[PDB]
């Protein structure tokens, strides 16, 4: 059971959508394939800064827009934009 | 640049999030992200591990609690 559906990758092999959810299972298998301690701030990092740029960019970098967007307080969103460098 | 696919996992979600914007009130964005990540995060490790969430937690680098908090969030308990 998965939560939604709406997010797909678009893969030219032609141009195919597959859940994004099987991209993050193809990089985890990739990066098993060669011990870890930190695997889920890794993950979160490569998920957190796309999302962010993407929303930021999509609400021409208003905060409150982009916050009410993702569903996170104002706070929250800066703190996120500064763990990265984009504040 | 050690997550990648057939490059960078973020191109990815950079292109998910992009089809997803044209579809387009939206509200949950955030969570709706973090549920496809998490849960075949969660999926993939508990796999890798055999299931054991005390070797599972530890090379996801949080403890056990939390661990068995997200599992359940999703109903993977």
């Amino acid at each position: 059971r998965v939560n939604s559906d709406v997010l797909t990758v678009s893969t030219v092999n032609q141009v195919t959508q597959k859940p994004l959810r099987d991209s993050v299972k193809q990089a985890l298998k990739n990066y098993f394939a060669q011990d870890v301690n930190d695997l889920y701030e890794l993950v979160l990092a490569e998920v957190e800064q796309p999302l962010l740029d993407m929303v930021m960019q999509y609400t021409r970098d208003n905060q409150t827009r982009a916050a009410l967007m993702m569903g996170i307080n104002r706070g929250t969103l800066r703190k996120k934009l500064k763990k990265y460098g984009m504040n």
